[PDB]
C-alpha cells in the first residue's frame, strides 16, 4: 500500500539525510542489517517497537518522523 | 515506553469515540479479538500492516491517527 511504501521511504530518506549506511543504522537501532534492508523494501511487518528503535538509531524524534510521514501522505496520496 | 503506551491509547480512544467494542474492531480490522485486546494493552509487537488494518476498521485516516498521536506525545511527554 501507499502507507507501507511511505513508511519505508521516510526511514530511507532520513537515514540518507544523516549520511548513514544500512549497516550504521543496524548497529545504532539494535536491529540487524538484513532486517533494516527488508524494512526499507517493505515495512509490512515492521513493529512499533522496531520503529522506535530505528527513530532512536536515526536520532530523530517520533514527532518529526510522523510529521514527515503525514507530509508525504498529504502531498502524494 | 511512552510511544508504545500512546499508540495503544490513541487506538482505544478512537475506538470508544466511534462507539465500537473490541469485538466490533476485530471484525472490521480482520484481526482477532485477543490481538486487538493485546495491542490495546501493549503495542510493542503491533506491525505497520496491522495498524493500517485497524485505521481502516476504525474508518479513520492514517493522517488523523498520526496527528492525534503527535498531539498526545507533544502535550504529555
Amino acid at each position: 500500500s501507499f502507507l507501507l511504501s511511505k513508511v519505508s521511504f521516510v526511514i530511507k530518506k532520513i537515514r540518507l539525510e544523516k549520511g548513514m549506511t544500512q549497516e550504521d543504522l543496524a548497529y545504532k537501532s539494535n536491529l540487524d542489517r538484513t532486517y533494516i534492508s527488508g524494512i526499507e523494501r517493505n515495512s509490512r511487518n515492521l513493529t512499533i517497537k522496531a520503529l522506535e528503535l530505528i527513530m532512536k538509531g536515526l536520532e530523530v524524534s517520533d514527532v518529526v518522523f510522523f510529521e514527515m510521514l503525514i507530509k508525504e501522505i498529504l502531498k502524494h496520496d
